[PDB]
């Protein structure tokens, strides 16, 4: 048998461009900093930053 | 930037013992019908089923 559960996730933004992202590059500093690959590669943050997928 | 969506999933049961079952032969005719792999072994459909995970 099966039945619907809800439940939520994480969806990510580009604090940049806006763009929805899934492949980010994540501050490890700020509390809620991304970037697209695209942003990350143009105008770099000055923290420590970490590639996730 | 993070923020929560809500969203939705199936969460099936054995139709015969109620336990929640992830593993699970689903019944390919009945439109509910799932059996925890103990219970396929022991109490057989009278229907072809395939073993889903
Ligand atoms: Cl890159
Ligand atoms: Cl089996
Ligand atoms: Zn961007
Ligand atoms: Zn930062
Ligand atoms: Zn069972
Ligand atoms: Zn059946």
């Amino acid at each position: 048998a099966r039945t619907k559960q809800t439940q939520d996730r994480f969806v990510y933004t580009c604090n940049e461009c806006k763009h929805h992202v899934e492949t980010r590059w994540h501050c490890t500093v700020c509390e809620d900093y991304d970037l697209c690959i695209t942003c990350y590669n143009t105008k770099n943050h000055d923290h420590k930053m970490e590639k996730l997928g």
